[PDB]
Order: structure tokens, then C-alpha cells, then sequence
């Protein structure tokens, strides 16, 4: 419907439709539910919400089912006075019932497009049951695994986070101005703003701080990124940032989020967030944080009830202007309407899309874009189809490789890698143990089931709980009985190939030292087995590479490819001196570093010549011609990295500014060029100005943040 | 000499003079020094070098003694156009030849008077060794044991640092105004500026990066109240401090250091850390390094030449204002001038009489049995009666490594070892030592037969201290791992065990608290070390020191500390088990040991006077507490008192320690203490930095560790005082 009409219904509104519009639910508090009718009357009570409340209430999160949601909106828009219809929101993440890699290994993809088809048949697949908004993309920049939360996170570079994230965006969105008519397409929400990947010792829920220039340099550009791309809703962090509640930070939200990146959408507190800066000190009590909140721009309270119970009396005495629930209403309004809701509030509720054949086979093509080769030593992978298999370990049989943050795929859909593997190998045989135990009857079933076969798939993991949310480990490391299994397949004397399933970086040193290949195959969701089986066998070649630094050890952390030089830098030619940066007991680098991974091919790569000079404001065009010199069709990552080798700050080693991936069959050449535009080239200054300073540059063009060639480029003169 | 003259001088200087006035060299760079002339020749050339620099230099850092220093300054004089002398500098960080504990363990005395005495043994040892200044204290906070440097700062909080920071200046300097009387005293310099403590990850130079806010609130409070103390020098940091190294830094030297903290000394880099700015990537070659550092006015280039080969072209371009060079030397001969340099440029220098007294070594005693820990002590295995069989085993059963890091004029002969320490008290010893890092089976076996024979084992373990201090970064905080299987192996045995553990930081002690009856922390205690040991043991001193920084459960803990933010999702005793809180799935989170906790062989008992519940804003909070030794034993208790803000427009620490007196009981023995919390200890930094004081609630929390204490609530509001 029309501008005005949205308008003229904030006018009609009272007072208490326009709080209550500030409120999202769970499905269940709503009459016409047709899931967890019995949760209904003691949270009703718990919360004191009235029937006047839920009538009016803006917002579901959660529904379970285009069913849940009929049910729900038919049941709303039967009592609700001016037929405002509810929006529905829903964490789809990496996948609906298609169950996608989870956002790490998407990183690890390096690859828009993958990206961008996730998220197309996420929307699809969630459209069709019945929601309108994901919490996606996730856009925290991530330095810790430690944290449960990396999982969420494309990695530790804001230049490939905001890519992925303009790719998932547009992935959902499509064209946004359009978010009525494409009914396939959904509304994305980023999150967490903001920076809450920097969380202390990787704890959850943990105090962040950083100084102003370093969030404007790398924690806040991937969110800016997808807000420019379109995204429709932004959700706040449980982080303070600078000493003050994400939630209820006025500078933040008003200044930066409205004001310098002009987002005008709705935002959306992240779960009880509202409430919780009480917990954290900055509020007094419900009154004050509605208040502080309200003053934030904060539009939708998510399960909690300080708007509901204290917006009134706040407005009726005078210290909150009902002029800033009015413009939060209305961007409440603005939504539905983006979504066509005042249309069809139903949004042409398609069962038939939801788990397609298609959609598998899409799921299984970012599972293997997404793995990483990490070893493979004397060539044991890939396998030949007719390789006698022992298949052991925890993630043998689990049926748990999906990953985090999937609240709708089911396991009972999903492919293990005994399944998987059974498809492609004659002869497979499979010692299946516990995630945290190796008992001597385990040893024994072990032993008997190498001797016979002639390779091991060695198949260890973490369970998915052991991260996500509030998923903190202190220590990096897989429980120590797969350490020890490890240690045991290998005296055996058969080759191993250790098939690594996980939501985070993990201490692999022993897995790596004990094992001939190693394969890190995240979680890759709903088609695992066959993701495991087909990178296995060299149907797919794995071209994967890591979005995030493997530590040595966990007290490496944080590690990180663009990191400072310091004033002074271990060097080839000083190292083993004493004085100079670096750990008496492991080295700087990580165990695996940003941009690795191997290949079953072989690439050549050759940079064209290059300008010695450049102007401000001018751009860098590179361009970069790859051949595959191997008998074996493969992919590889281009990446291309920027340093400003003296600035008025203290700048990174290495920035990655652009990278594609580039499919080659055996023999093939391919050229691509690439732009860095005068803003790669920028950075902030002490004064938070966004500058480019005249000086030298040296770009980098390789397969790794480490395997490069090296070039020079002075720019200065004048401005373009 | 008068103000008068030293204008004068700067005057008559000339201009190559100025800039040469502003080097600082090892002394074998020099003519007149008594070791290692063979190094001069080769170096002299290597820096570029001349006789028109070394005659000209403004300072010597390292003399090697009162001969090299004579040496040396006879010869300057006897060449230097206006006759100025040198200003001769060392690292004096927790005692000369006397060696005190190391400043982490001095922290763990919550002692001022230890401090200061310590300072002024080593103040008295090093002017008699011809050193005019010392580059302590040492004031960066430390949350990261994984840095080598921790055991050179007194912990984790700003206020202890601060209040013991003051206790160094005052020990080393006394009365500031006197230098050129007290010729006894020496010139501190507060270092390093600024937040080096916060280097990530722990790795030595690396990265530090905090909001402006945290930089004022919790990481410049501690070189303030030195500064405000009357330290006479200050020292840059190798570290960015917001992306910029603190060396070249122009907002925190000009602005924040000589502006707001009002600072008009000499501000020397740290060890070539002018030069390092190229390293940084913020300045392109040693020309811009000089300008820059120039500009943020550092007065004393430690032993690089960007200024001796550049400040001449940077003047004489018009790049670089003469008026900052006049300024540098009128500090560095002000420096010289409030040490009585003219009148005796050999500062009162024969005083060997003064080094390594007996009394200085009870002094250096007293200290390390004032700054030992007790960790652990199941039912009273400590004190041991000195009749006690003894089987002494481990690394530090005889091992001289016990004076510490940052050492570097005292001398393991003069030390004694913990065998030495015992055999003087106990009849009955024997001993099996082993190495730091290996347990072979033949240490078993001999390790069995020890302690079959005895009564007790007392398990000396500990750290080499050279896995600490400067670029002695671990990425586990750990102990080599033959040393807890030794643990683990002699627990075994069935015979009661106290493990006496030397070291310079936190480390994880759970698998050596697990493993054993009885766990003392005894850091590096000095001299003395032996001494230190066995009095403790043996029950003629009593342990009272107390944790000044927190010992983690494990390696990725790390950073922990007791004064910490709520978070939106806290851990509470109610919500305990569930998965949405602020946790981790495999540790609690608190640390393994806390902040202000320490054992005693005594018992006390303390009740807090009755406190007003509203407080107006601008005024003071007395608390009153009384303290009680019940029990048979002589000793001492550290009362602690925190607050809380319980509200305020940031999210404030759920503590913080805003005073602390260690008190002296006798059996039975009952005493008074009062404490004044003005209103800045109820103040803060906002988010605007402005330090303010909001009305609201506040808790007060008294007792003898961050954790064992009563709490109490105090509205403020009203009106101002
Ligand atoms: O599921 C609702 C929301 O729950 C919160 O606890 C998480 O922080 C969000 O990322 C999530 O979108
Ligand atoms: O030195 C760089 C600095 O610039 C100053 O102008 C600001 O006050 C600082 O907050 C920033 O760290
Ligand atoms: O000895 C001169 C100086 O050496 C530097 O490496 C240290 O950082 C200082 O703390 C010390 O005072
Ligand atoms: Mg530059
Ligand atoms: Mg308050």
C-alpha cells in the first residue's frame, strides 16, 4: 500500500497499539498457535503480558511452521483493531530444512557465489514456511575460538566478511525494493551490532573493548558493507562497547548506525538485550532502561517487557518524547510493507520447494567449496574407489553434522559419513567410538578392522553444542580420548586421513603429526557424508581455504594474519636472538595461517606488469594469469593483499583487498584483473578521518596470506 | 648551582653540543672505562660514532661500577668544552647487590614500607656504586601472565600499583628537593608509558590497543601517582598506544604527560625505541623517526643516533624548531643540576663500606618472608617443628636461580639456596635434587629412597628466570612438565608434602595444589631466598602476603581478574547450570586463586564499625574496622577495603580495591584501623572523560581477600561538598 496510508495508521494508533507494536513474541503466547499451547499460561503470567498486549503485539520469533504461522496471523487479524498484520522472524543461518556449511566453512568457500545460493534457497525454503526476516547475516569480526560464536562468523578479515556478507544479503534480499513482489525472497537482519566477536577470553557475554579507530577500521566494516547492500533490519549486541550496552548506546546506534551509515530500517534488540543492561549496571531498573533504550533507536524489544510495561508512564511524564515511538512504529510499518504484508499477510502462503532435490544438491556443492585441505602427504588422497576402508571415530556414524544455529533441519535428513562413504567405496568397515572416551574393547574393535583394509578414514569432531551460543572453551583442543585415537590409528601402520568435523579452530598439531591427510570439513550440513565422500574419492578437489588462523596452541591467541609489525619484528635475520618479538616456546606464526589450503592440482600464477607509480584517488588494476600445470581439474583462490609500509599509524603487515576463485580444467589458463580502488588503499587516522596518505604500498598476489610474490607501488602527485 | 647558570649554559652550548647533550651510551663507548674496551672500536664504528659525540654525550646508561664510572667522568670532564658532566643511569628494579624480591612478590606484601625500604637499601648500595639514576618503578598493569614483564609490576590493580609505586619513589628519592644534599638517595623514572602490560597475547612488544576511557581508568593511574609522587624522570614504551608508538606519540607526551600530569622532566625512550618507530611502519628512516620523537618531546635518545645524526638538518631545514632542542637540555641539565652534578660530578664518590651489609640482608629477609604466599596448608602440615625429617627434592632444591629476573649487579654467590636455608634450621635433611626440565627413572628411585627415610618431602620447584622478564613471553603458563609428573610421583609415596615454588608469574598451580598437602608461593625472594624458605617453613616467620595478581585455571583464562564487568548475562549462584549465562563449558570462571588471597599460620576475625547509609557527593567515607588475632600465633592479616558502583552511565567493575593496610596482632592481640575513601574513590571516567561522581548506590566490601568479605551499601546523593 501507499506512504501515506502507513502514515495515516501511525496518526490512528493509541498509545498502547504503538508500544505494543514495540514488542516481539515467542509463537506460543499467541492464541492460534498450533505448537506449545501449555508454555502459554505460565509465561503469560511470568511476564504479566494481558491479551491487550498480545493482540497488539508486532512481532513473532520462532514460529515453527507455515502452520504455526497461519494459525497465528489468521487468529491476530481477527482481534486486531486496525489489521496491522504480524511480522515473522526466524533464525535461518546457514539453511532451513536444507541445511547448508555453517558460516566458518562458508568463509573458507572464498566464494560470493556459494555464498549467495545458500542464502537464495534459505529464503526460499523459509518463505515457503511462513516467515518473513532472518537473523542473518552474522557479521562480527572473529580473532578467538575460544568463543563459541565464531562458528556464525566468516573469519578474522573484515574484507571477506563484508564480500560474504553483501553476498548473503543479496542471497536472501534480491532486489529489496522489490521485498513485496519476490515472495521467495526474505528480508535479512545483520547482526551483532556491534563488535561483539571481541569478546574477553573468548567467554560469553564477555566485556569488549577496543579503542574508536580500530572498531571503525575493522569491526564495524562488514556491517556497513551489508546495510549499504540493502539489509532491511540491523539486531544489537550483548556487548558493552566503550563501557555502555550496545543496546542502550546512543552514540553507537543515533550517531554511527543512523546517522554515518544511514540505516533507517528497523532495530531490533538481540534476545532480552533491553532488560539486560540492568544486569550489566548502566540501568537502574526497567524504567530507565525502556527510557535508555527508547533514546538508542532501539524499535523492537525482543522477549522482554520494559517497553511494554514502562513506555506509557515515561511518555506521561515527559522524559521520553512520544515522537521517538512514533518514528519507531512507523519503521515498524515501513517493513511490513517492504514485505507486503497490508496485501497478503500470509505472503502467498509451497511445500514443494522446501528439502528439493536441487536444494541437496546445492547444499552439497558449498560443502565441498567450503572444506580445507590441510595435509596430504605423498599424495594418499584422493582415494581410489576400490581403497579398502576402515571407518573410525566419533563422527563415523553421528548423525550430528549439521552444525549450530540450526534450529529447522532435522538430523534424521541428514547423510553421515558412513552412509556417505558406503556409496562410493566397495569395501568400507566401521569402528564407531564415543566422542570422549577410548576404551581397550574400542582398541581391539579398532585394530581388527585396520588390519583387514588398507586405508583408515579416521573421522573426529566436536559436538555442535560444544559451541554456538554460549558455547565457551577455554581451551581449544578436541576432548583428549580422540588425541589418544589418533595416536593409536597411527601406529596400526596403514595410511590415515583424519576427516576433522567442527565449529571453530582447534589446536591440530598432533592431529596433523599423527595422521598422512588431513581433510577439515567444519559441519558441512544436511549432505555431509557425501560432501566427505566425494572429496574423499576426487570427485570434487578440494579448494577450500582458511577464513581464520589455526593456533599453535591456545595461549596463541589472539593470532591473526593482518597483525602490526611491532617495533621489533622477528626476521629471517635475526631470528634466535633474544630481544625481539616472540614466545620462548612455540613460534609467531600459526599453525595454519589465512588463505591456506592444498589442492589435488597444480597452479601457476603470473602478475602482469604493474604501475611503480599511482595517484591519490586513483585505482590499481592487477592482473593475474593462472594456469592449472596438473592432469586434474581444480579450483584455486586468487588473493591479492595491500600493506602501507609507513602511515600515521600503525598499519597491517597485510590487508586482503580482493580474491576470486578460479576454475580450471587440467592444461587451462585463465586471466582475471582485479580493481583496489583508492578506498583499499585508506584506512583511519588517530582523528577517525577516513584518509589516504601519500607513500609507499606493497602488493601481494598469491594462493595464501604467505605463498605471494611481492610488489612495490609509490603513490602521490595529485588527487583524481 | 642557580637557575641562572644552567640558562646560561643552554645558551653557550653550541648546537652540536645541544644535540649530543641528548645521547645516551653504554659506557665502554666512552673513554676512561674500565670493561670492555674491546667492544668500543667495533661499535663506536658501527653507530657512526665520533669523538665530537661520545665527548659531547648527555649520559651513560650500564656503568659496571664505582671505578668505571670514575673512570669515565675524569675523562669526559677533562674533555668537555663547558665542563658538563654525565648523568650516569642503571636498572636498579628490586635491589643492587642486596637483592630484594621481585616486584611481583613485593606486590603480594601489600607492604608500603617493604617497598620503600627495599628502594632505599638499593638507593644507598647503587650511589655508592656511582649510579645516579634508576629506571624503576615499574608501573604498567599486568592482566597477561603469559608476558615475561609481569614480574617486574606489582599486579593487576591500578591502586595497589599506584599506592606501592609511591612507596619506590619515596624510598629511592626522599625528599625530591634534595638530591644534590642526600647523596644516598637517586633519581627515579617511572616506566614504561604508557599500557605496555597490555602487549596481546602476552607476546613481548606486541600490539596494545584500549579505548582512551580504559587507557585513563585503568592503565595511567599507577605512573600518575608516581609522577605526582615526584619522579624525577619518565621512559616511553616500545608499544602503540592507539596505533602509534608511544616513543613518537604527541597527544600522550605532550598532552597527557606534560600537560595533564603536569611532568617537566626528562622523558627518555626506552632502549632504542626511536629508532624502532620505523619498525612500527610510523616513520619512514631515522630523519623522520628524530622528528617525530622530538616533536612528542622525548629529551634523550637511548642508545640509537637518529637525533646525533639528524636533529642538525632538521634544524637547519626549518623542519624541526631549535626552541624543542633548548627545551630538552634545559630538563637534562636541570637533571644534572638536582643532583649536585656541579658541584661534584662524582656525587659524593669510598662507600663499598655500604654494599651488601648484613643489615641490608635482613632487610632483603624481611621482604621476601613480608611477600610469600601461602596457598594451600591442609590441616596444619605448616609450620614444621625444626626437629622434622626433611626429604628436600626437586629443581630448586639447590639451584642459585632464586634472586630473580631483572637482576643485574647482584651475584648468585652471595645468594643463599634453599638446601643452605634448611640445613641451617633442621637437623635432619636430605636432599635429591633434579632438573627443570626432565625426570629420569634414576631420579625416581633416588627420589624414593629420600622419602621413605623422612617425614616430609619438601618439593622445590620453579622456573629458570629467564623464562621471564624481557622477551620471555610463554604462551602456556606452565611449568616445565617433568615438574608436575615430580609432583605427581612424590604424592605418592604417603608421606605428607609442601611444595616450595619459585617463579615470576602466575602459573597454573592446580595439578601442584592437587597433588600436595601444602603450597607455598615464594616468587624469586632475592639473597635470601634460603632464608626466606626456612623461616616460613619452620614457623619463625608467619606467611602473610596475599595475591596481588590472579592465578588462572588454566593457560586460556587468560585475561582474569578480580575487577571485572558484570556483562548482561552474569553467572549467579540461582542461575548456576544453565547454558545462557556468561560461562565456559570446561572451567569455572573464577580464577583458580584470587586477587588479595593469602594463608596465615594465625586466625582473624574482623568486624567493620557501623557505616552511614547516605553519603552526600564530594564527601568521604571513614570505615572503622576492628581486627582480632584469636589464635596462639603471631601475625599479620591485610585488611582490604573495595567499592562498587552499583549504576552508572558505563558499566563498572563488580570491585574495586580502594584501600588496604596490613596489620601487625600478636596472640590475642586486638587493634583499630580507619580508612578514608574520599570521593574519588567513588568517581570515574565517563564516557566523555571527564572524571565525575554520580549520585547512587554503592557497596562497600571489607575483608582480608577480594572474596572473603562483608558487605555493605551507602546511598550517595544530595547536595555537593
Ligand atoms: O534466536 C534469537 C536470537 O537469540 C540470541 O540469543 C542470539 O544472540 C541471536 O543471534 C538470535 O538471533
Ligand atoms: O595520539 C593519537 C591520539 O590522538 C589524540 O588526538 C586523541 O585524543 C587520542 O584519543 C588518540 O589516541
Ligand atoms: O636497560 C635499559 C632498558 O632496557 C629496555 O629493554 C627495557 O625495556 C627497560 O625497562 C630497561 O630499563
Ligand atoms: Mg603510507
Ligand atoms: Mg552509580
Amino acid at each position: 500500500m501507499e506512504q501515506e496510508k502507513v502514515q495515516e495508521l501511525v496518526s490512528q494508533m493509541t498509545l498502547d497499539e504503538k508500544i505494543a507494536q514495540c514488542l516481539q513474541l515467542s509463537p506460543f503466547l499467541f492464541k492460534g498457535t498450533n505448537k506449545n499451547a501449555e508454555l502459554t499460561g505460565p509465561l503469560l503470567q511470568e511476564m504479566k503480558l494481558t491479551d491487550a498486549h498480545t493482540e497488539n503485539a508486532g512481532s513473532v520469533l520462532g514460529s515453527s511452521s507455515a502452520l504455526d504461522m497461519i494459525g497465528i496471523q489468521e487468529a491476530y487479524l481477527k482481534t486486531n483493531r486496525l489489521g496491522i498484520p504480524l511480522v515473522f522472524m526466524a533464525d535461518v543461518i546457514h539453511g532451513y530444512k536444507t541445511v547448508f556449511p555453517i558460516p566458518l566453512a562458508l568463509g573458507c568457500s572464498f566464494d560470493r557465489e556459494t555464498v549467495r545460493v545458500m542464502a537464495e534457497v534459505s529464503a526460499l525454503e523459509a518463505t515457503a514456511d511462513g516467515h518473513h526476516v532472518t537473523f542473518s547475516p552474522m557479521l562480527d569480526l572473529v580473532r578467538d575460538p575460544r568463543w563459541g560464536r565464531v562458528m556464525e562468523s566468516t573469519g578474522e578479515d573484515p574484507f571477506l566478511n563484508s564480500e560474504l556478507g553483501k553476498a548473503m544479503v543479496d542471497g536472501y534480499q534480491g532486489d529489496a525494493s522489490k521485498l513485496n513482489e519476490n515472495l521467495e525472497q526474505m528480508a535479512a537482519c545483520v547482526k551483532h551490532f556491534a563488535a561483539y566477536g571481541a569478546a574477553e577470553a573468548g567467554l560469553e557475554y564477555n566485556t569488549v573493548n577496543m579503542s574508536t579507530r580500530e572498531l571503525y577500521q575493522n569491526y564495524l566494516p562488514a556491517y556497513n558493507a551489508a546495510i549499504q547492500a540493502g539489509a532491511k533490519l540491523v539486531m544489537t549486541a550483548f556487548n558493552v562497547v566503550d563501557g555502555i550496552p550496545a543496546t542502550m548506546n546512543k552514540w553507537l546506534n543515533r550517531d554511527v548506525l543512523r546517522g554515518e551509515m544511514e540505516f533507517d530500517g528497523v532495530l531490533i534488540s538481540d534476545w532480552g538485550a533491553v532488560a539486560e543492561v540492568i544486569n550489566h549496571g548502566t540501568a537502574r531498573n526497567p524504567k530507565e532502561a525502556a527510557q535508555f533504550s527508547m533514546e538508542a533507536g532501539v524499535d523492537l524489544e525482543m522477549m522482554t517487557t520494559c517497553y511494554i510495561h514502562e513506555l506509557k508512564g515515561l511518555i506521561e511524564e515527559g522524559k521520553l518524547s512520544e515522537n521517538l515511538l512514533d518514528e519507531a512504529v512507523l519503521r515498524m510499518l515501513n517493513l511490513k510493507n517492504d514485505l507486503g504484508l497490508f496485501e497478503d499477510p500470509y505472503r502467498g502462503l509451497r511445500t514443494k520447494d522446501i528439502l528439493t532435490d536441487e536444494s541437496r544438491g546445492k547444499a552439497r556443492a558449498a560443502g565441498v567449496e567450503s572444506a580445507v585441505l590441510l595435509e596430504n602427504k605423498s599424495r594418499l588422497l584422493p582415494l581410489a574407489k576400490e581403497a579398502k576402508i576402515a571407518l573410525v571415530g566419533p563422527l563415523a556414524t553421528s548423525p550430528d553434522i549439521l552444525g549450530g544455529w540450526n534450529v529447522y533441519g532435522e538430523e534424521k535428513d541428514g547423510i553421515n559419513v558412513e552412509t556417505g562413504l558406503r556409496e562410493v567405496f566397495e569395501t568400507v568397515e566401521v569402528v564407531s567410538t564415543e566422542y570422549t572416551e577410548l576404551s581397550e574393547e574400542d582398541k581391539v574393535a579398532v585394530k581388527a578392522a585396520v588390519q583387514n583394509m588398507d586405508v583408515v578414514v579416521l573421522a573426529l569432531g566436536e559436538k555442535n553444542e560444544w559451541g554456538g551460543e554460549a558455547g565457551s572453551l577455554a581451551t581449544i583442543r578436541l576432548p583428549e580420548a580422540q588425541y589418544q585415537l589418533a595416536k593409536f590409528v597411527q601406529t596400526l601402520g596403514k595410511p590415515v586421513v583424519i576427516t576433522l568435523f567442527n565449529g571453530r579452530p582447534l589446536e591440530v598439531k598432533e592431529l596433523a603429526e599423527s595422521s598422512d591427510a588431513l581433510l577439515e570439513l567444519w559441519f558441512p550440513g544436511t549432505e555431509a557424508g557425501r560432501v566427505t565422500a566425494d572429496l574423499l574419492s576426487g570427485a570434487s578437489n578440494p579448494s577450500g581455504k582458511l577464513s581464520m588462523s589455526f593456533p599453535q596452541t591456545t595461549g596463541q591467541i589472539p593470532v591473526y594474519y593482518n597483525h602490526l609489525r611491532t617495533g621489533r619484528p622477528q626476521t629471517p635475520e635475526n631470528k634466535g636472538e633474544r630481544y625481539v618479538s616472540h614466545y620462548l616456546d612455540i613460534p609467531n606464526e600459526p599453525f595454519y595461517p589465512f588463505g591456506y589450503g592444498k589442492s589435488y592440482s597444480e597452479f601457476e600464477l603470473k602478475t602482469s606488469s604493474l604501475p611503480k607509480e599511482l595517484n591519490l584517488g586513483e585505482s590499481l588494476h592487477v592482473e593475474v594469469t593462472i594456469k592449472n600445470i596438473s592432469d586434474i581439474a581444480g579450483k584455486e583462490v586468487i588473493q591479492v593483499y595491500l600493506q602501507d609500509v609507513t602511515a600515521s599509524i600503525s598499519r597491517p603487515v597485510k590487508e586482503l583487498k580482493a580474491f576470486e576463485k578460479v576454475a580450471l580444467q587440467a592444461g587451462e589458463e585463465k586471466t582475471v584483473t582485479f580493481e583496489l580502488t583508492s578506498e583499499a588503499f585508506s584506512f583511519y587516522n588517530h582523528q577517525l578521518e577516513k584518509v589516504q596518505e601519500p607513500g609507499l604500498h606493497r602488493v601481494f598476489v598469491g594462493t595464501s596470506s604467505e605463498d605471494v610474490d611481492v610488489f612495490e607501488v609509490e603513490v602521490g602527485g595529485y588527487v583524481l
